[PDB]
């Protein structure tokens, strides 16, 4: 990634964006909402989602956003990521100008939205069955899209999930704007702090990454979606058995709200040979059919 080389068609000017409140923020980074006039070829004026570092940050954490940004430049634009709109890369920090997504991040909706729906007994437009079939097969849509261009996310989740207007699943990385540090669905594994829940054996294990990784990860996504926000493996600890038992096939039982259908491709996603899972297209496919 350090040698990709930037390219200026997405240099914006910096002086040209009016910012709003923080949509997050990790130790070294944040997302700040913030207004863009003259923004693209239409000269839009829109809300933008704008990633920079925070003044705790130093070079190392410079040199990964300005990686990010190579990286997402090559990727390439699709309905379903979050995609890169411009940069700010002269004459001050570096700015990732991102699109904007109203609804936040899956994970919260999805909690929030069962609590409003559970709010009339114990005190707008419920979710239905369709619109999980919609989230899920959106993510696949955009997780075949990053496949097709080799890339790996590696943090495949429903917090790294954002809904936009009409409620379009898209992939994301919140990633130096996520506070990992205090984050309890990232474990201390030697050096680092990893989503383990999500992760792969071949990546806790052999610290390998690949695309078929991705679709493990993409399976305990699809339980998230499918039990409405629960965290996966709940009140299990991660610890050398639980390691094992991922290891020996131990899987998680069926979420409330998934058919036997998208339960059996959560299985499939979990097979221990990674070959042997499916593709994001074949997944698509499937779940598209599935959303009619
Ligand atoms: C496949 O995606 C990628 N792959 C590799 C990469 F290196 C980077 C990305 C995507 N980069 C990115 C940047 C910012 C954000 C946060 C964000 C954008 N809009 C929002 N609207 C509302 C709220 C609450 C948060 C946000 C996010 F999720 N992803």
């Amino acid at each position: 990634p350090t040698q990709l080389p930037y390219n200026e068609k997405w240099e914006f000017p910096r002086n040209n964006l009016q910012f709003g409140k923080t949509l997050g923020a990790g130790a070294f980074g944040k997302v700040v909402e913030a207004t863009a006039f003259g923004l693209g070829k239409e000269d839009a004026v829109l809300k933008v989602a704008v990633k920079m570092l925070k003044s705790t940050a130093h070079a190392d954490e410079k040199e990964a956003l300005m990686s990010e940004l190579k990286i997402m430049s090559h990727l390439g634009q699709h309905e379903n990521i979050v995609n890169l709109l411009g940069a700010c890369t002269h004459g001050g920090p570096v700015l990732v100008i991102t699109e904007y997504c109203t609804y936040g991040d899956l994970l919260n909706f999805l909690r929030r939205k069962a609590e409003a729906m559970l709010g009339p007994s114990l005190s707008g437009r419920p979710l239905e069955l369709r619109d999980l079939l919609h989230f899920s097969s959106q993510v696949a849509q955009g997780m075949a899209f990053l496949a097709s261009k080799n890339c790996i996310h590696r943090d495949v989740a429903a917090r790294n999930v954002l809904l936009t207007n009409g409620h379009v699943a898209k992939i994301g990385d919140f990633g130096l704007a996520r506070d990992i540090m205090n984050d309890s669905n990232y474990i201390v594994k030697g050096n680092a702090r990893l989503p383990v829940k999500w992760m792969a054996p071949e990546s806790i294990f052999d610290s390998v990454y690949t695309v078929q990784s991705d679709v493990w990860s993409y399976g305990i996504l699809l339980w998230e979606i499918f039990s409405l926000g629960l965290n996966p493996y709940p009140g299990i600890l991660v610890n050398s058995k639980f390691y094992k038992l991922v290891k020996d096939g131990y899987q998680m039982a069926q979420p409330a709200f998934a058919p036997k259908n998208i339960y059996s491709i959560m299985q499939a996603c979990w097979a221990l040979e990674p070959t042997h899972r499916p593709t994001f297209q074949q997944i698509t496919s499937f779940l598209q059919e599935q959303a009619q």
